[PDB]
């Protein structure tokens, strides 16, 4: 995939209504279901401290970018086979951007 920059306002609806519930993006934020996800961006994956991630996603050996991103949440069991991340996916393009425009901002 080829991630394009769009609306971080939209994609902020959409973390809101699609990760929310798993997932908080602030420094110092709590782990739930699933990882904190402050400083994703440049970073191995299955690494943020202090979260038991399965052997999937620490091994899928890749840095985090917003095209790998944008792949991985198109689906995320066919990205990381083996994941235990319970989420289908966003499978329209221009979500995908929102969402990730919104993440590369709310991650920082
Ligand atoms: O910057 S905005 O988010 O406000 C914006 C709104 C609209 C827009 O048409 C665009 C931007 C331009 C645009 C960008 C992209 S991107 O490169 O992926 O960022 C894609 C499109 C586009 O028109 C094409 C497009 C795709 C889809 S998808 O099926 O989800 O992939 C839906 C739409 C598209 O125009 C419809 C659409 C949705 C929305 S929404 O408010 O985000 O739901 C706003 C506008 C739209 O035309 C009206
Ligand atoms: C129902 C729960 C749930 C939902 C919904 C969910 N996630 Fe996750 N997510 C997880 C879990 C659990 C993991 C860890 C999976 C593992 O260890 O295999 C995870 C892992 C991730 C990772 C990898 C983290 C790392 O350090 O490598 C990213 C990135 C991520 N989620 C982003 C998102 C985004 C963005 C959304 C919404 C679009 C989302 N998730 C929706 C539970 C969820």
């Amino acid at each position: 995939t080829e991630f394009k920059a769009g609306s971080a306002k939209k994609g902020a609806t959409l973390f809101k209504t699609e990760c929310l519930q798993c997932h908080t993006v602030e420094k110092g934020g709590p782990h739930k279901v699933g990882p904190n996800l402050h400083g994703i961006f440049g970073r191995h994956s299955g690494q943020a401290e202090g979260y038991s991630y399965t052997d999937a996603n620490i091994k899928k050996n890749v840095l985090w970018d917003e095209n790998n991103m944008s792949e991985y949440l198109t689906n995320p069991k066919k990205y990381i086979p083996g994941t235990k991340m319970a989420f289908g996916g966003l499978k329209k393009e221009k979500d995908r951007n929102d969402l990730i425009t919104y993440l590369k901002k709310a991650c920082e």
